[PDB]
């Protein structure tokens, strides 16, 4: 049932105007993730009453109000509680057809931004501008140069922040050139490199789990931990738009960015404070100590057609080039060369067209050899980030009853069972943090370099045809070689 | 489903003191459950031996005895068949003629056995008043024993085991020539509770608890016993015992030994009992300065009368119905770790739990965090939960306290056995691990005797508290000052 | 003399200006260290050492030969180089407050820089400020105003000596007065303890070895003691001391540097800022010393009469309550050091000359009990630079029976090395642009924050100052306080 | 200079007569080790004034006084301080010719002992009789049966203790049969199985080093220790008497007994007390958790002639059978399957005809990866039991002086340079402890079984000709394959 939206905007966003410009408003990401997150933040009353959401793309628009009502509003989610606010929120959105390379079209955008900023009834003159760059990577530097050249606020009249989306190059060299191309354009402080995993409720809780608790603090090192596994599983393939993926692969898409962020949070030292800089300095520090993934210590897969025929093979896609050896699956063994993690194996898994949708972290502890031996098995801390948010500790306990034996049990915490809260999407958090000027859950220039350095030797070997890409039926668990590799790497299954 | 060892030879379970409140309320019901579980042989001989000159045994068995049996909605059809196994005998606890009469009957039952071995195993359950104990033991040893190489003889013995080190040592010396330690099964029913039996698994089958179980990670250990009930009617018995001798010396010291012991050499009985004795021998004797005592007064409204309002209770009695103690374990694992042992009657709730409180993680969260805590609740509802700090779910960067819970009533369909089912079974299976050993008993009395003597000399102050309240206010301040951080 | 000069010192001119050349510190510590670095071939042979002071001396050559050269040490090996080195020293009478005199200084440095036969046209300037604290900001303003080297023609580095204020407020003031004058990068705040061979080895002992690394936390360590003892009193310079006290003189600076190196976390690298960031970090977690957790002393005359009482000095004001002795219990509020007591000791007119670090480990209760006692890692920085670990071992022979033994390392026995003075290292490091063994602006603030509440309680007459005979071990109350604080002896 | 002997006999030995019977007095072990140790114990005033030393053997005597003066006294050591006491001590020794199998001669042995016991002027009647069995293993059970049958003291009139020398079988089965053959003859308490390593100053200090000190206690487990090495080196070969060695080998001679005792003391848990059975219970406990040595994880050698010709080859000995594959050298990798030692490699080395005489223990700790990396190396705890008794900890420190580099240093303790004490021979301690009834430094029946169980699968593989025995020149460091095996096993060289 429909209810009033509070004026709960952060006080640091009240005094001056607010213009959120979504560059690439026509794009799949903006319609599926950006505009829905803005709607939820508006409904939560976390954005000002008078925000200006400006869509800008090359798409010509015959009816912006039909696009807003039919296309945009279709992707909004809590419509049984917030369906009434759709109209009011959409009243805040405006659209603009413009190029990503022509200066006049960038003078147009700024003139509209000035026009909206002048409409403000609050105390301070000027305005704060947040730019969401949801564009194809071929136009990125074009937009950045254009925005920096003449879409910036006057000095001492409001902050200008830039939310930037992946891809961030294809390896160390291509990424480094993009970072150098952006260095004269904007300060590091104004760039907000999005990796949506850093906005997931269970990824945001890693740092608390680890450093607010002595139980995990005392155990979080090579003396107690035997193996660390990071898993990404998807039932969906890379169909329709599979030619886009052929150029990327599973390592560049999921492993380099998303699962390396989880790796940095799980392996970092305790931060000097909970400041952004202090947290990101520990993230860079550990990533700089990860030995580059080696081709011998990995397994790759590419999905074939499903047992029945429902899901077609990866190569059946017309966008996919003939005889492509692009991996849709990868399992890697990683080593962190420091005194906390010496000898602890890190198993990173990511695959498409698998048996289930999964995102979890598995901290498997050493066995307690005596006095139980075979009557016991490795404890494990499991943090499952999706489908259902849960954290559970797997242990051994006496079989309940008159029978004197052991069994495996769990000390569980299930978020759907424990809390009434309808959790926010990763993009709600991240967009909010960017408005609150909080950089901790945003990839730093050096944090990005450190990530590419782990995977580039491997990515290049793959691209040279040096690493074998094994087939697997869509809907199966992946190649059989992968489970043997996982076993041999150090992970004891349950 | 009987043990193959129990199949071969006759089995005679003799309950000495069958007319007593313990036998009817705890022994016979546990025997019924083992019989129903098919853990006892079908041709088992349960022989009640007491001073009661009762006329109608069949009426006693049907009306009195059967009334205390529990799963009658599931296994109450077997009442008749089980009761058909029970026989009764009037006899004295001091006359050889009455034990000769006992040996005579057990023999007439053993000879009736249709199995392979011509002898017969004897388990004696001594549920007697302590003034007749040595009398019975001498009588049973003199002429109620089984012939060599024709079946074992096992003696289950109930508390009290003296009142201090000297009186207990006396009793152990009186029993030494009568039976060998292996034959003696000293019952402490806490060692039969599902959560107490899981201590050893929790601690030594898991690296998570193993790594953390020492002074580097643990800040404080608390053992709690709470009862809403007072000395309701039978206050004259309690007056002579007190809360330390009743609960703390036996029950909570068993929990203390299992929580503080080193890792055993194996899961054998003596290897486990050797570690229990070892730690108890390193507990510094409780000091009168490091304790708080209470005696309950009438409840705020009047429902529960005061301890001294009981006519069985002598005038001006300074008997403690409540006690909180701080204990120190003088070894390298537990150096500096405070142990808080709590036991009281007429309190706010029924509770039996263990609290392992870990050190605070000072940085980087400071006030945004609080000590982790591993809580093991043995009753009212068998639970094990680990208290932690986590980010408040949602669109806010704050912290909150959460739990990684395991609740046995929610997780399992198993209707758990009574403490006496386990122990009686273990005694038939000849497993001594959950039975107080002669030296284990001495080590326990040595911790509390200096304190008990100080109390008995009128050296320790016994503070009043309203029945139904949390006890004296001095106790919570003592707990705080002892090392335990409240939430 | 070898050509062991660093290549950055070679291309450009080098001018080392010693401001306060007539001062006791200059003749006793600065000029002797410069001589050793010249002899070692660590300084260019065409170096310009310019003494700048208020002294109106007539004969510089006599001052250099008789006064200066008298304090030089290896003269059985380097006596022949005295002449050549002294030929590099020049002197210049001038004020610390007149711009014309600093202009005259700038004028001289430029004439010297123009005389250089090397490739570059500019010149590197190192200024050693060995001045009384009342003229400090005067000199800094004058030097910054017009004694600086042109842009892209050489670095300007400033070596600054203690006192750095008298508490947090006075120190903060001085740091703010210097902020617009020089970039922190150029400022080299000297604390000579960071140049001592045993203090320089703390970081290696601790983080290059798993034996000490595994043991360096509250689980294994029971007590940490830092000791400073001197047989010498004020002896002549009492009024000079009266205004400072033992805490401001030794404890706040010297022993807090040892405290930071002993308590810091493992650095991200061996870079200056990575090391100095861990030093600031721990100091920011030391709970401020409390007046209840300390013992103070002031020496009286020695049992016989040899050493007179502190108050017998005419420079010392009548009825002065200045402490010549202090023992303190300090707490470091972090997860590595929670519950570990830190006992910091410093006193004058005591039984012996000592500077050592004592890490006392927890007792192994069982199976030896009374047959054993706490292990101890002792690092003695002077009189005889050594490191030894105190342990329990079986009594050798047909007995059993335990005894206390040591696994020793004595530097004068094991090495033929004749170690450099603390000032040789640091002066060298300042020329090499290495800031790791120099007090950072924030590192200084963090140090004063520990002692200022206590220093103020002392200055308000709130803390009792107990007497002790010169040559004794100090007040008896101090030993009992040490015992009660957590330290056990035998 | 010559001085009076004190009456420093332990009070428990003062009360009743003492008869030390050396069975096999003509033997090389008695003349080289037993009688010299007795002389030192007599000189120390640790034996009664009126002891009776009775030599018993098969060897006919032509002049006992000449054997005593010329042969026996020749092996006595401190003759510049104790040369004057030689006469007085030798006056206590008597000799007896007799068999090791005929009862007739054991009745004579009992007859002489009672005669000596009756001569006692002290309080208590009867006598304490210590039997030192220095016999060839073919007569062992013969002697034990004879001594038990009728050379035992009357009940409640004095203890009868038996010192028994190696060999204790050749594997588990042969050892077990010998222990069962002795079970009805004597109680375990009365048997004192000698392993002379348990009498060495540095071996006796292991237990103190480890459990009286928190520095070593905290560090003594898999979290800090990377590798543990036990070394035995001898310059001597099997010169003249090779026939006896051929039947034994280096594993049965040194590794199974001597170095496994060092292994048990280095790996055991902390004892419940310093009582004999509390210490011996921990020794059995760890030995019962050592995985049996595997043929794949070992290197064997047999010495050839020295580079010059001084020391001849092992096979050049006529006592040595033709084409013998007996190992004079062995290096093994051992694993202790418990939570303290999981993953820690144990390297056990023993060889004859090597470069030097050595007996040392090396406890190599894990590297400290950061911040020093290559500027540092693994710390090590070295306990050298002979030639010179030193204990030293190897560490990294700053190079003294101006130079800001690192170097390797030591925190040393050398016993000849820190104590004035002329240390006793291993046999002085052990004989003394046997008189003082202290069993802690004597192999227990179960401790012996646990030792054989580690080496028997390997010994049998060797005896079946399944393990390769590599040659090495006498005086060299052994086969080159051994140093590569040591490296690969986990030990990082100096
Ligand atoms: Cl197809
Ligand atoms: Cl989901
Ligand atoms: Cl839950
Ligand atoms: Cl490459
Ligand atoms: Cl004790
Ligand atoms: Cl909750
Ligand atoms: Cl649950
Ligand atoms: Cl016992
Ligand atoms: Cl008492
Ligand atoms: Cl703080
Ligand atoms: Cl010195
Ligand atoms: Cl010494
Ligand atoms: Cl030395
Ligand atoms: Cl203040
Ligand atoms: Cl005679
Ligand atoms: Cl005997
Ligand atoms: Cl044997
Ligand atoms: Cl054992
Ligand atoms: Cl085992
Ligand atoms: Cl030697
Ligand atoms: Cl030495
Ligand atoms: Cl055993
Ligand atoms: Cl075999």
């Amino acid at each position: 049932v429909c209810e009033r939206i509070p004026d709960a905007v952060s006080p640091e966003l009240r005094s001056r105007a607010l213009t959120i410009v979504v560059l690439g408003a026509s794009g799949d990401l903006a319609k599926k993730k950006t505009f829905p997150a803005l709607f939820q933040l508006y409904c939560n009353g976390m954005l000002p009453r008078d925000v200006n959401i400006l869509g800008y793309a090359r798409s010509t628009m015959e009816d912006v109000e039909k696009w807003k009502k039919d296309t945009l509003a279709g992707f909004f989610t809590r419509l049984d509680e917030r369906g009434c606010h759709v109209g009011n929120f959409l009243r805040r959105i405006s659209y603009m057809t413009g190029s990503y390379d022509r200066d006049e079209d960038f003078a147009r955008l700024n003139e509209r931004i000035l026009r909206m900023e002048e409409a403000f009834q609050g105390p301070e003159k000027g305005g704060n501008r947040l730019f969401y760059l949801a564009l194809p990577p071929s136009v990125f530097v074009g937009v950045c140069r254009g925005l920096s050249k003449g879409a910036m606020q006057k000095p001492e009249l409001g902050w200008v922040r830039l939310i930037v989306e992946k891809p961030f190059g294809r390896d160390t060299e291509t990424s480094e050139q993009l970072s150098n191309q952006l260095k004269p354009l904007f300060n590091e402080r104004q760039v907000f490199r999005i990796d949506h995993y850093l906005g997931k409720e269970m990824v945001q809780n890693i740092i608390v789990t680890r450093f607010a608790n002595r139980v995990f603090s005392a155990l979080w090192n090579s003396n107690s931990i035997a193996c660390v596994q990071i898993t990404f599983k998807e039932k969906i393939g890379t169909e329709g738009r599979g030619g886009y993926f052929d150029s990327i692969g599973i390592i560049r898409d999921v492993i380099q960015n998303h699962l390396t962020q989880i790796l940095s949070l799980l392996t970092m030292e305790k931060p000097r404070s909970l400041s952004a800089e202090d947290i990101r300095d520990e993230k860079v520090q550990v990533l700089r100590q990860v030995v580059p993934a080696n081709p011998a210590e990995c397994v790759l897969g590419q999905y074939t057609a499903s047992a029945d025929g429902s899901t077609p093979g990866y190569l059946d896609d017309p966008s996919v080039p003939k005889g492509s050896h692009c991996p849709t699956f990868a399992v890697l063994r990683l080593h962190v060369n420091n005194d906390r993690w010496h000898g602890v194996p890190f198993i990173i898994r990511a695959g498409k067209a698998l048996e289930e949708r999964l995102l979890d972290i598995r901290i498997q502890f050493k066995d307690e050899i005596r006095p139980f031996g075979e009557s016991t098995q490795r404890n494990e801390l499991v943090i499952r980030a999706q489908p259902s948010e849960a954290m559970y500790l797997k242990l051994t306990a006496k079989t309940p009853g008159l029978l004197n034996d052991t069994h495996q049990t769990e000390l569980d915490l299930t978020y759907e069972r424990r809390y009434d809260v309808t959790l926010p999407d990763a993009y709600e958090s991240l967009i909010h943090e960017a408005l609150l000027g909080n950089s901790t859950n945003f990839v730093r220039v050096d944090e990005l370099d450190a990530a590419w350095r782990i995977y580039t030797p491997l990515l290049h070997a793959i691209d040279r045809g040096e690493v074998k890409v094994l087939p697997y039926a869509a809907g199966s668990c992946g190649p059989e070689e992968a489970q043997e590799f996982i076993r041999i790497s150090g992970y004891k299954t349950t």
